[PDB]
């Protein structure tokens, strides 16, 4: 009924999911935290195993929906957790099958295109901003991991309900072309202030990665290049901050505000 | 001169500066990174010792301005550095004697008031945005360390480029009153959208910390409470993201934009 040893074969296997290689091998991933488990369930992900720590609430067990439930000791729980302070509720979920083929957009979508691999921390924060501003689609680089403990924790589970898709650059470009999305490249030296863009119709914002920045080919194909002004001698802002600024400017305009 | 061994007593002394207690004891702090050293120098901070790694460039030596110059070996640099990949330019600066009493504001200041201690490394991010948006003053919590390797790195040196003062709540409240500054409280349930505030005149934005939010008395005292809309399931954004959105909304209005 209650797994006590951190050396239990079941506990070692659960702790193994901390590695992306193991998640890919098993086709499963661990969602740590009551709120994140709630979000995965509500997003429709399939719960395989519910994990309950010594201080779990009675309601937590009722989340199982017929999945296997495991009670863990503090020691066993600490082994499985990626937190300094382990959550009392965790769930092992099945990796989902999703693609862009199932995406349908309206006449004026709000789209974010994240090019390159971002520093850890940035994707989760971007996803939080996209959730807040109500982006209709987020494209990320192929091979970006949407199921790491890091992105689950840093997005506070926002990753699960958001329309976010890792896609190869060529297919991303074709998808945007096929849906006739105006591309707006965000770059520190862009010729237009970002407030002067018109985001009341469909827009796809293009953002580069913290180091290399936006690839020259993407900058050129965009119809507009916009900058966020920097009044100090700082070069650039963090990419997640930039994403939030762009998304909420679009929301301002869509809420009745005029472009500058 | 050249310092080769990690065991050289100067290297141990330089490495000791990683601790706040030692910075306080010596009246000195280390600034790592060419950009960060540039900002510290441009802020008028006193450079006592310039540190150059094996791959420093000729212009770096000319930053010294009469300060002692030490050429560190790779291994000596590794011990002094707080980074995985050490910077090639670092500087030991004198801790400045600053008081909020010496601050003078103009007719239309943009002020940020950060109440309570924040998570690492929210402050650094906030200061990057404040630098970018042209904030005139940032008030932070009483115990806050503005000279840690962490805040220097996370702010990319913006902590030097802005007036930032750690103050108790009472001192912040007195300062704001005596400058007769309109207080705008940012809170997820604020009665107005943040775009609806008028920030074309002097304004101080109030932001609370993650775990608490704003003290009720501060919220009540504010001229207006404003929300950033959240269109998804998440209730709140990260405090640093919120600060950037507020600051750049103020800049938008000061750049010709109208309140929504
Ligand atoms: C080099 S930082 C990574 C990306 O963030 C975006 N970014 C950072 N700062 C700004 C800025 N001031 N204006 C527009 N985009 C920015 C750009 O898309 C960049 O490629
Ligand atoms: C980090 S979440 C808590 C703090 O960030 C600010 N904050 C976070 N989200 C919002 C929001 N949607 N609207 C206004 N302020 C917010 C508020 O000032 C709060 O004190
Ligand atoms: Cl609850
Ligand atoms: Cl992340
Ligand atoms: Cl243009
Ligand atoms: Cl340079
Ligand atoms: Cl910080």
């Amino acid at each position: 009924m209650r797994i006590e040893s951190p050396q239990n074969p079941r506990v070692k296997a659960l702790a193994a999911l901390k590695e992306r290689k193991e998640r890919e091998r098993t086709g499963r991933f661990l969602v740590e935290g009551r709120r994140e488990v709630e979000r995965a369930l509500e997003a429709g992900l399939s719960l395989e195993t519910l994990l309950l720590g010594p201080k779990a609430r009675p309601e937590d067990r009722a989340l199982a929906g017929g999945a296997e439930v495991l009670e863990l000791s503090e020691r066993a729980l600490a082994r499985v957790s990626t937190r300094e302070n382990p959550a009392q509720v965790l769930g092992v979920f099945r990796l989902p099958r999703r693609s862009l083929a199932g995406v349908t957009l309206g006449a004026a979508p709000l789209v974010l295109v994240l090019l390159g691999l971002e520093k850890p921390g940035n994707l989760g924060a971007i996803l939080r901003a996209a959730d807040g501003a109500g982006a209709d689609l987020v494209l990320v680089a192929e091979g970006v991991d949407l199921f790491s403990p890091q992105v689950i924790r840093n997005s506070t589970g926002a990753v699960f309900a958001l329309p976010v898709y890792p896609v190869a650059e060529g297919e991303a470009a074709r998808f945007l072309e096929e849906h006739n999305l105006p591309l707006v490249a965000a770059t520190p030296e862009g010729e237009r202030l970002y407030w002067e863009g018109d985001y009341r119709g469909g827009v796809a914002f293009l953002l580069g990665a913290e180091d290399k920045g936006l690839p020259e080919a993407w900058k050129r194909r965009a119809q507009v290049r916009v900058r966020i002004p920097m009044r100090g001698r700082a070069d650039s802002l963090n990419v997640a901050v930039t994403a939030a600024l762009l998304l909420y400017e679009a929301l301002r305009q869509r809420s009745g505000g005029a472009p500058l």
